[PDB]
DNA sequence: CGCCCGCTTCGGGGCAACCCTGCGTCTAATACAAATCCGGCAATGGAGTCAAGACCAGGTTCG
């Protein structure tokens, strides 16, 4: 699970302080592509899954 | 009846305060003088050391 992992932080991407609250979100185009389960579950809900 | 002219009202601009869309190897020496380290004898002179050796004073033994 450490690999298979996807983030939108990191270089190239968003900050955690400028992360928007659209984008921790579930879109309905996640079903199958990406788990609306599994993400952790600090100040980082949804910026990883 | 129309007209100027500053007074107020909002816009836009301008500016001040915080993060990353941020975050290269480079001529090459010589010449000389001054300062400084340091290595090694070369005077020590005072401070420690051994040993003899004397100094009685009061237990201790002997008469």
């Amino acid at each position: 699970t450490h690999k298979r992992r996807l983030s939108a932080l990191g270089p190239g991407g968003l900050s955690r302080e400028r992360a928007g609250l659209e984008v921790r979100d579930v879109h309905p185009s996640h079903y199958g592509r990406m788990c609306p389960i599994e993400t952790p579950e600090g100040p980082n809900i949804g910026l990883i899954g």
